[PDB]
């Protein structure tokens, strides 16, 4: 339990594509004595919830089931730049016009 | 599966300019046994999907898999400053003048 | 005593990954000779007030006597984009909706 | 065919300064066998192409082909911090203050 | 003269963190044959002068004087996500909410 | 004449520290043979010219000729965040506040 990159400690930097990422968890993941059902929560929620906030505040929204090419293109919008510009247009025009909160 | 690169995730970094990536991406190719026709996803959409928004947004900008002169072209616009320095501003508008969300 | 690297000085990448920094202080609490009671206050709040604003501002967020499973969850959220990504729309709004200080 | 350096993939990182990467188009044609005047779509347009856009946006108003003491002294502004000086209020004026679209 | 690290040339990095740089200017004070009152000068002033501006401009809010534990407590703010999460939000009401000039 | 680092080409890098930089061209002044008046022109021109534009709006607001110290003090300021603490503040106020163009 928690032996090196049992997906446990796997991680997503800012820097770090869901694409990319995804190849340090699934790898690992057979490093990681998991069944597939079981991997499944590890593919579905952790890599979601411990991986690079631009894809856990997706797979999150998306919804997690959705299928890993829902979340794979979804996801492609990872990657600082790429991300930022969406993030952005939808925080800045949260604030403002979408999600005035008052 | 899982053999080196088959051309079903190649990347673009998020900063990594799309030239980088194109010989990566072709780089991939040289080494998938991918028919002329077929390399066609692996030209057009994986040069779209996988590789980083700024060109999803740009290959999108002029037509999906234009040709590598006009998509690149298009693309030296990625990478981080490279798109801050046009992107910026658009997005920046696209909150406030050009897409204003009402 | 209070050696180097024990904890006495274990600081944080601001952009760099809670967990990460978090695997310093923890594969480094092991050179801090510490007691198994003396070792968790330090993880608690050693951890929080040397370590990343946005981890520290997030942990503080949560509450102490969150699990790291819980901890790690929420600074997930820490990160060059990965924090930036929540805190511009929320800074955005510290200013304009929610903390408008007059 | 695939061979780098020609100039089809020579690159300025996108926080890569005009001149870092001047060199970088400069030596690699040194590489590559060409004419002075071959190299000029060069020296002049993928200069202006796939280097780090900070200077695409510079060279588009300074101009193409400038001497290499002008795109030098002017695309010094091409830089993280170093365009930044100037660019961030520039696009910041390009929604807003002069070249704002209604 | 130009000696190494005599402090003069000793430096934080933009986004190093206070300390991690601290160690850096410390560890060469230990080399530069000085008194205890000459190190202070490399403490108090260079020790603000160079340590990369978010800090340099916290040192200087507590006030030099301070325990280098001091600052380097307010400094642990300093770092890019790191400063930017507490200062650039600063930054944001620097324009609307308390810097707006008039 | 025009030997590598003569000055003539020495640069800052965007992000590189003014401090660094200037270390880039005392160091490569001792490489080239210059007459100290002339070593002078260099280093009150060509290090505002070719160093890094975070520095040459300082430089140049500074006043020309500022002593190595002001320049460095000042340009302390140079730098990622570090210049941005303070550029973005004012980039943003030469839109809005201080130098909006009408
Ligand atoms: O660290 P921050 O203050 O948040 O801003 C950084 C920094 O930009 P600055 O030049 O303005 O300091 C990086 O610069 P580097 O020191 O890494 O060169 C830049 O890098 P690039 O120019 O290469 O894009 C990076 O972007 P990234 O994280 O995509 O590498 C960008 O961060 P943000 O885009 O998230 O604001
Ligand atoms: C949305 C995203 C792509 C991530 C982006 C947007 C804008 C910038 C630069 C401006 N800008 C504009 C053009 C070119 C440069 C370059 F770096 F290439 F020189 C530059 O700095 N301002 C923001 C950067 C930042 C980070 C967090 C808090 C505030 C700011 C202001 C940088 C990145």
């Amino acid at each position: 339990g928690g032996s090196p990159t049992s997906i446990l400690d796997i991680r997503q930097g800012p820097k770090e594509p869901f694409r990319d990422y995804v190849d340090r968890f699934y790898k690992t993941l057979r490093a990681e004595q998991a069944s597939q059902e079981v991997k499944n929560w590890m593919t579905e929620t952790l890599l979601v919830q411990n991986a690079n906030p631009d894809c856990k505040t997706i797979l999150k929204a998306l919804g997690p089931g959705a299928t890993l090419e829902e979340m794979m293109t979804a996801c492609q919008g990872v990657g600082g730049p790429g991300h930022k510009a969406r993030v952005l247009a939808e925080a800045m025009s949260q604030v403002t016009n979408t999600a005035t909160i008052m």
